[PDB]
């Protein structure tokens, strides 16, 4: 599925991301925009044997199990396939786990590079929430 920004904002809010651990909703929408262009199927296969999965491009070394990645920790306790669902349940819960394990949003390279320090509220402006 390719989300729209406001549709994604509303789904992320229903899953509790608005101000989760100090990150206002626009941060999460901005991260998704630049990680995957809102595509739940986005899959980026790296040369270290890991892969980044789904709308938030969560990586298979620490976070989800794909059975092909060296050093696997599976800290979200999910198959990476769950991160490719059209419904964002697994991706949101795993994003929460990343932060609950002491990582900022700085875990998402696209957030660091496209979102941190900008007017991220613009990503939810004019959305029904």
């Amino acid at each position: 599925k390719v989300f729209g920004r406001c549709e994604l904002a509303a789904a992320m809010k229903r899953h509790g991301l608005d101000n989760y651990r100090g990150y206002s909703l626009g941060n999460w929408v901005c991260a998704a925009k630049f990680e995957s262009n809102f595509n739940t199927q986005a899959t980026n296969r790296n040369t270290d044997g890991s892969t980044d999965y789904g709308i938030l491009q969560i990586n298979s070394r620490w976070w989800c199990n794909d059975g092909r990645t060296p050093g696997s920790r599976n800290l979200c306790n999910i198959p990476c396939s769950a991160l490719l669902s059209s419904d964002i349940t697994a991706s949101v819960n795993c994003a929460k786990k990343i932060v609950s394990d002491g990582n900022g949003m700085n875990a998402w390279v696209a957030w660091r590079n496209r979102c941190k320090g900008t007017d991220v509220q613009a990503w939810i402006r004019g959305c029904r929430l």
